[PDB]
């Protein structure tokens, strides 16, 4: 009955302040009320309604309510699979959020499948050094490693690192981050010498930049 | 030597993805490198440089490095006290972030003093239901309660709740949130009947909205 239920997106910022202050339960309570109000007034495909369901699921995760987050994000992702193109940023966003919830729930195969889609699509829509594109690649590598696909994590990160070698300066935070992720993959793969070699290289560059 | 060090603000999003995935250490490492690069190239008053120091301090907090966050935010707040007006949103933002770090460090009096300034200024610049304005009021009340100023927390929240009674519908998430915060204050103040009365009222409205 409230005039503009879509404007309850303002409550997302308040939820984040609660979470930052450790009041993760209060953030869940806040957004459960948002979601209940919008459920009475907005259609299931409404982007504002889906947005607040996404934020509530993130709040559930912060409050340790992993199963509740998985179930809610499954609903969001299912709706957006019908209403939005694969290339839609909101669709991609809820896909990697559900993958994160799946990982926390030990549902590794389901996370891998989602992140393969996100990485494939972002390879078209985003530049190689975009933070979301890089983050999804790192997340896919970690999902692979938890799924008995360590070799595929190594192949993925070696490609990321090779591309950065041609595009970013050696001191760039993202270049160092991917090399660190690759070192972790090498370790999991039994390539322990190469891992400690790579980690020493990263540490040397960090030291030279931060403690010149 | 990198051409556009100010554009390293892109790394803030990558840090947030790391944090969400539990990699809070990696987020600190990422932003320490950003801050070191910008320190070599940007003046101390540069808004991009201050922005990344603010984000690094937030990363320190997420990684449990409370003292490091306090020291970094003290630097940021000191610089912005000279370079920015009290009404500048960035100045306000780092003030309530430092107050949060102070609370985590048991420096309650210092947090109260900062949050009194933030609340006083936001009372002029923001509408009463703006999420940041409300969040700072709730944070000030909690700081007061930890500082032996419980009565002042009650006075503050009673005013917030009274204003919302005239501006927001009873089911509004923010109206319920402030009533919950007020109930906590009443409890701390020994007004235990009024607290349980108010909490029952909130719970009744939540139930009617969420489980009609």
């Amino acid at each position: 009955h409230m005039e503009h239920p879509s404007r309850l997106r303002s409550q997302h910022e308040l939820a984040r302040r609660y979470q930052q202050n450790g009041q993760v339960q209060e953030a869940v309570e806040l957004l459960e009320q948002v979601v209940a109000i919008q459920a009475k007034t907005l259609r299931s495909e409404h982007p504002s309604r889906l947005a607040s369901q996404h934020e509530l699921a993130r709040a559930y995760m912060a409050n340790g309510q992993v199963q509740e987050a998985v179930e809610l994000l499954e609903q969001v992702v299912a709706i957006q699979a019908k209403t939005l193109r694969s290339e839609h940023p909101s669709r991609l966003a809820s896909q990697h959020e559900l993958a994160r919830a799946y990982m926390a729930n030990g549902q590794v195969q389901e996370a891998v499948e989602l992140l393969e889609q996100v990485v494939a699509i972002q390879a078209k829509t985003l530049r190689s050094e975009h933070p979301s594109r890089l983050a999804s690649q790192h997340e896919l590598a970690r999902a692979y490693m938890a799924n008995g696909q360590v070799q595929e994590a190594v192949e993925l990160l070696e490609q990321v690192v090779a591309i950065q070698a041609k595009t970013l300066r050696s001191e760039h935070p993202s270049r160092l981050a991917s090399q660190h992720e690759l070192a972790r993959a090498y370790q999991a793969n039994g390539q322990r010498q190469e891992a400690q070699e790579l980690l020493e290289q990263v540490r040397a560059i960090q030291a030279k930049t931060q403690r010149s």
